[PDB]
């Protein structure tokens, strides 16, 4: 089980960085198995849901990615526009990095 407090601050932190603190009262995290995606939104119930088989794979940094990532998808839409993309890169210089050794673990064992 992933401990709580890292995944309630990261929450936290990325919405307060990405100015969503006028919906921190309904954005929550799910813990579950997903088929072919790390993690999915509910933009009707505003759940964020993180892929329980992958979990217990990432870093700190890979899980405020993939929640920054979701939640831009909150703010913008369907498609990675212009807007969603340089806010990505504002919140993380070292994306490429991040990406790499979050394929690297998708890669399992
Ligand atoms: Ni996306």
């Amino acid at each position: 089980m992933k401990d709580r407090k890292i995944l309630n601050e990261i929450l936290s932190n990325t919405i307060n960085e990405l100015n969503l603190n006028d919906k921190k009262a309904n954005i929550k995290i799910k813990i579950k198995p997903l088929k072919r995606k790390i993690a999915s939104i509910s933009l009707t119930n505003k759940t964020i849901y993180i892929n329980k088989n992958i979990l217990p794979y990432l870093s700190d940094e890979e899980i405020r990615f993939i929640l920054a990532h979701e939640l831009l998808h909150l703010k913008y839409g369907k498609y990675h526009i212009n807007e969603f993309e340089e806010e990505l890169l504002f919140l993380f210089p070292n994306k490429e990095a991040i990406l790499i050794n979050l394929i690297n673990k998708l890669h399992q064992k």
